[PDB]
C-alpha cells in the first residue's frame, strides 16, 4: 500500500508520495529507461490499495489497477464504490470486500463522462493540494454529482503526477493555493496512452516515433514529438502503458 496525509503536507512529502506511487506499480522491463507496466497482473495483486487522509485525519482507501494507473474505486468507511465499467465491477470481486454496502457511481472512470456528470470540464476544476483535501471530504459521504469533480482532482493529483513529473510539478506548485490545470497539463494527460505506444514503437524504429505525437508545451504552444529524444520522453514520462493494453 501506499499513502499520503493532507495534514502537515508540503511539496516534499507530496513529492515522497508520488515516489511511493510510482514505486509500487510493478515492471520487469523499462524502454528508453522509462518503467514498463506490465501487460497484466491476475487476481488481487493487479490492485494498489492508496491511502488517503484528509486534513482532519478521515481517510479513503482507494483502489488502483497496477497495470494502467486506473483508479478503480474507493472505499469510505464501511460503504465501497466502484465506477459503471467492467474492470470496476471486475475490481470489485478482489478489493473492499468487507464494506458492509457497495454503491456503483453513475459513470465510468471515463473523463469525458466524469466532465458530463460534474457538468464542467477539467479546465475549469482548480486542483491542488487544496483541491484534494476538498475531494477526500467528499468522497467520504456518497452524492454522485459533488463526486464527479472529486474524482477528477483525484485522477489528475495522483495518477496523472505518477505519469508525468510535469504533473507533478504543478501539484507541488499548488501546494497551498488551487489553480486550474495548465493546458500543458491537460495535452500530456490526453497523450498518455499515444506517447506510451509510440515510445515502446520506437524500440525497433531507432528512437523514431511511428506517429508523431501533438502536445501543447509550458508557453501554451503546440509542439509536435517525433522521437526519444524529446524533453517529454527524457525527463517527464514516468510510466509507460503497456501497449498490449493499447
Ligand atoms: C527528434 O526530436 C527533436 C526534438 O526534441 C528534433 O529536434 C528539433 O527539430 C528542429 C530542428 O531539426 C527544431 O525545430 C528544434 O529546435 C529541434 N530541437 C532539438 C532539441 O534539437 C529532431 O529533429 C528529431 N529528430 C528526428 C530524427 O526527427
Ligand atoms: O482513472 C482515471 C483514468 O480514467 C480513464 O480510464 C478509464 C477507462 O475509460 C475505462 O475503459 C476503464 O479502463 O476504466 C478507467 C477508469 O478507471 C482514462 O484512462 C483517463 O481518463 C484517466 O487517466
Amino acid at each position: 500500500d501506499v499513502s499520503f496525509r493532507l495534514s502537515g503536507a508540503d511539496p516534499s512529502s507530496y513529492g515522497m508520495f508520488i515516489k511511493d506511487l510510482r514505486n509500487a506499480l510493478p515492471h520487469t522491463e523499462k524502454v528508453y529507461n522509462i518503467p514498463l507496466l506490465l501487460p497484466s497482473v491476475s487476481g488481487a495483486g493487479r490492485y494498489l490499495l492508496m491511502h488517503l487522509f484528509n486534513y482532519d485525519g478521515n481517510t479513503i482507501t482507494v483502489a488502483v489497477d497496477v497495470t494502467n494507473v486506473y483508479i478503480m474505486g474507493y472505499l469510505a468507511l464501511t460503504t465501497s464504490y466502484f465506477f459503471n465499467e467492467p474492470a470496476a465491477d471486475l475490481a470489485s470481486q478482489y478489493v473492499f470486500r468487507s464494506a458492509r454496502r457497495k454503491i456503483t457511481l453513475p459513470y465510468s472512470g471515463n473523463y469525458e463522462r466524469l466532465q458530463i456528470a460534474a457538468g464542467k470540464p477539467r479546465e475549469k476544476i482548480p486542483i491542488g493540494l487544496p483541491a484534494l483535501d476538498t475531494a477526500i471530504s467528499t468522497l467520504l459521504h456518497y452524492d454522485s454529482t459533488a463526486a464527479a469533480g472529486a474524482l477528477l482532482v483525484l485522477i489528475q493529483t495522483t495518477a496523472e503526477a505518477a505519469r508525468f513529473k510535469y504533473i507533478e510539478q504543478q501539484i507541488q506548485e499548488r501546494a497551498y493555493r488551487d489553480e486550474v490545470p495548465s493546458s500543458a497539463t491537460i495535452s500530456l494527460e490526453n497523450s498518455w496512452s499515444g506517447l506510451s505506444k509510440q515510445i515502446q514503437l520506437a524500440q525497433g524504429n531507432n528512437g523514431v516515433f511511428r506517429t508523431p505525437t501533438v502536445l501543447v508545451d509550458s508557453k501554451g504552444n503546440r509542439v509536435q514529438i517525433t522521437n526519444v529524444t524529446s524533453n517529454v520522453v527524457t525527463s517527464n514520462i514516468q510510466l509507460l502503458l503497456n501497449t498490449k493494453n493499447i
